[PDB]
């Protein structure tokens, strides 16, 4: 009944300009009213300013800004917790994908046997020795991954993360941009995932069956639902940072987004890698961000069928 939306302008976690301004774009394509009007009593935390940090030269002379990404986040999952503690359900608006580390910590500092719905085109599982690109967009979910911590170094700024997700309680749909050393990890920690290939096999019903009964099949748990606007096909999401053809289709996202909602165990939510200044025009803008809204406010029980 009650959400909480948060602002989290994180660009540092990739190079690209312009995502910070996810949240803002966002917001003006309605979100407040979309989740008022759905019943949602709303706390809206605003935009949050990080704490920037001094001479954060590269880790390892390839990973970039961790000071400011590890920090950024430490105080990101402190709002999330405090705001998932008060009883909301828990909106961060990105902002590149790193944010994850945050919202995801913040909100298992809470509820600790919270399981995690990713939904991308990438699986955003790389660590800092497989990285290929050094940005931390694309590693969030090592560092909150129980299994893997033994391949990972330590970040300077992440100290304080623990990780609070098992490897049985991540599922990932959308997937069709995977590293070598990801498909290595998935495989590996049998980490389970619906690609674009599985969906076109089962349907985006039975994917979200199966991914239901994987997570929440024995037991009730509070469900984190991760979601970069990429996992979109690039011609309804054009605006991010890394498009990658053959996505989900409008109506497949909506899917996803009511079976969400359909649980009751929604408990928080990424919308994250919405990059307005991509847009090519001011309507591809627009669009990419009322796709947001969209999702979110399935999310929180919007229907189709009234
Ligand atoms: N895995 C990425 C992309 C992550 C995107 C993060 B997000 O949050 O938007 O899902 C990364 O770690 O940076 C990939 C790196 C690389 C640049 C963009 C795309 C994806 N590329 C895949 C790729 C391309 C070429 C090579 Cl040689 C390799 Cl190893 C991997
Ligand atoms: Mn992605
Ligand atoms: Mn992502």
């Amino acid at each position: 009944h009650s959400v909480a939306v948060i602002g989290a302008p994180f660009s540092q976690g990739q190079k690209r300009k312009g995502v910070e301004h996810g949240p803002a774009a966002i917001r003006e394509a309605g979100l407040m009213k979309r989740l008022s009007s759905l019943g949602c009593h709303l706390k809206d935390f605003g935009d949050l300013s990080f704490t920037p940090v001094p001479k954060d030269d590269l880790y390892n002379n390839l990973i970039v800004n961790p000071r400011s990404v590890g920090l950024a986040n430490q105080e990101l999952a402190e709002v999330v917790s405090r705001a998932v503690s008060d009883g909301y359900s828990c909106v961060t608006l990105g902002g590149d994908h790193s944010l994850a580390i945050g919202t995801i910590s913040g909100h298992a500092r809470h509820c600790p046997d919270l399981c995690v719905v990713w939904v991308d085109a990438h699986a955003d599982i790389n660590t800092p020795l497989t990285t290929s690109s050094g940005n931390l967009h694309g590693q969030p979910v090592s560092f909150l991954l129980r299994e893997l911590q033994d391949k990972v170094p330590q970040l300077p700024g992440f100290s304080w993360i623990k990780p609070c997700i098992s490897s049985a309680s991540i599922v990932y749909i959308g997937l069709r941009d995977v590293d070598p050393p990801e498909h290595f990890i998935l495989k590996n920690y049998d980490i389970q995932y619906f690609s674009m290939r599985d969906i076109d096999r089962l349907g985006i019903q039975k994917v979200m069956e199966r991914t239901f009964d994987l997570l929440i099949g024995k037991r009730q748990r509070p469900i984190h639902l991760s979601f970069d606007i990429d996992a979109f096909d690039p011609t309804l999401a054009p605006a991010t940072g890394t498009p990658v053809v053959g996505g989900l289709t409008y109506r497949e996202g909506m899917y996803i987004a009511e079976e969400i909602h359909n649980t009751g165990l929604l408990s928080a939510l990424d919308l994250v890698e919405v990059n307005p200044q991509l847009a090519t025009s001011e309507e591809e803008a627009k669009t990419t961000a009322n796709l947001a809204v969209d999702v979110i406010a399935s999310s929180f029980g919007q229907t189709r069928e009234g």
